DNA sequence: GGGGGAAGGACCA
DNA sequence: CCTGGTCCTTCCCCC
């Protein structure tokens, strides 16, 4: 929940319910929850078994760990995270003035991808189904999305970000972390004319602090596109995205560099607000009485010893308010994917056709990167939202519609047999290549 | 006990 | 009446 707080959780939750109480959807959730509740046992059972001297041991390992992490804590880097405001919604607003002063969302009667801050006041939020959305906000306008138009604006803004961290990394069409560390240096000595801007004595000049560059950045981005950004300044990434959001929309927040500011901040930060901690992790941790970063730190004894090697590691890094100061080389596609939702299809002949066209879709997108891949998964969601998923891998490499349909076909084939003499009643079918070629 | 491969999930925009 | 990606953790089965 990030955008508009101060909401009538009462009326809004009743309404969200009515349109769910008996919905096929609700069912799968309602019993996906049983799985969450019973996983908690596994953990609480594995706690009861934990002994005193065990924890005593578990400690020193961890404490040590905390130590050098703390000795290696880096604060010379100034990391910024730019996050756009109601991004798709904000573009659409811009492009079609008729929508200026109206609650909108970008999406579909089945699901909203985002919504303007206006609509947000009614309770409409991203990941919400439109049909529910319009029960909270009768006058909500649902624009269909047009990604080629959003890519348009992402590119546009990046032409700015270039000028500051020409090696920034961008998380999405709407987010990028930057590192002004370098820029701020040169920027100490710019004259004011290197920093004066015209505002569409009507003209302004930005000073020389990090707080002042992110001011300037957000300015230029607003002046170019009419869209606003919130931005979060800190000395690593984790802290940055959390800051970006502490003054949305149109605003910015700085944790200055030193152990305290970070601690000052970290102390009562509800664990949920960190990237990568979600509905579930929260419910688990919260089940151990962990709610705030601090509570997380001081539970570290138990967590290292109850969770996976990589998880408690992560947990701990947050405990101390540690992230990453180096922005990484572009990356590499690990997969490509295409899936689609539809009214029930329980006639096999159709299921196969749908697949063919999905594979056809995929292969084309694939061609556009001139990439070839040697594994393949179908996804297939029952009309109860229960979801199976089947993989396969060739030895050579696959690349086009037909050839990669030859695998999809047989992957499905078995799953029809498997449930035969029943048809697969379906809502969602999907298909994705994986694998890759590198140098050699 | 590794590691490559399939089945599932968590969490992210 | 609920919409492309990554990166894990469990089994598996090869060695
Ligand atoms: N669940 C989703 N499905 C499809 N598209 C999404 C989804 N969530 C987010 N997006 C797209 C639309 C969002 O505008 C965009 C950026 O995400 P995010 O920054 O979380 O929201 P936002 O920029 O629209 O609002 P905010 O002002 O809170 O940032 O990514
Ligand atoms: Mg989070």
């Amino acid at each position: 929940k990030a955008g508009m707080e101060g909401l009538d959780k009462e009326k809004i939750n009743k309404i969200i319910m009515e349109a769910t109480k008996g919905s096929r959807f609700y069912g799968n959730e309602l019993k996906k929850e049983k799985q969450v509740n019973q996983r908690i046992e596994n953990m609480m059972q594995q706690k009861a078994q934990i002994t005193s001297q065990q924890l005593r041991k578990a400690q020193l390992q961890v404490d040590r760990f905390a130590m050098e992490l703390e000795q290696s804590r880096n604060l010379s880097n100034t990391i910024v995270h730019i996050d756009m405001d109601a991004f798709y919604a904000a573009v659409e607003m811009r492009d079609n003035p008729e929508l200026k002063d109206k609650p909108i969302a970008v999406g579909s009667m089945s699901m909203l991808s985002t919504s303007n801050y206006h609509a947000r006041r009614f309770g409409v939020r991203a990941a919400m189904p439109g049909f529910i959305a319009k029960r909270l906000c009768p006058q909500l306008i649902i624009v269909p999305p047009n990604f080629d138009k959003y890519r348009a604006v992402s590119k546009e803004v990046k032409e700015i970000l270039a000028d500051y961290d020409p090696n920034f990394m961008a998380m999405s069409l709407d987010e990028a972390y930057l590192n002004i560390t370098k820029h701020l240096e040169e920027r100490q000595n710019w004259p004011e004319d290197k920093r004066r801007y015209f505002i569409k004595q009507n003209s302004v000049v930005f000073g020389t602090s990090a707080q002042e560059v992110v001011k300037e950045i957000r300015f230029r981005i607003e002046q170019k596109t009419t869209l606003t950004a919130s931005a979060g300044i800190a000395p690593n990434t984790m802290l940055a995205k959390v800051c970006s959001d502490k003054n949305k929309p149109n605003g910015q927040y700085q944790i200055l560099p030193n152990r305290q500011a970070v601690m000052d901040f970290i102390k009562d930060l509800p664990i949920r607000k960190v990237s990568g901690i979600g509905k579930v992790t929260e419910k688990m941790l919260k089940a151990l009485g962990i709610i705030t970063c601090t509570e997380l730190y001081q539970q570290r004894a138990l967590l290292s010893l109850l969770f996976s090697e990589t998880s408690w590691h992560y947990f701990l890094h947050i405990s101390l308010g540690l992230g990453s100061t180096h922005l990484t080389r572009d990356g590499e596609r690990k997969s490509m994917s295409v899936e689609r939702t539809f009214s029930e299809i329980n006639k096999a002949e159709e299921q196969y056709s749908l697949c063919q066209e999905l594979c056809s879709e995929l292969a084309q997108d694939l061609q556009k990167e001139r990439l070839k891949g040697r594994t393949v998964t179908i996804k297939l969601k029952n009309v109860n939202f229960e979801v199976k998923t089947r993989a396969s891998t060739v030895s050579s490499v696959v690349s086009t519609a037909e050839e990669i349909f030859a695998i999809a076909k047989e992957l499905l084939k078995t799953e029809i047999d498997a449930d035969f003499p029943h048809p697969l009643r379906l809502r969602l079918m999907g298909v994705r290549i994986s694998s890759f070629p590198n140098e050699e």
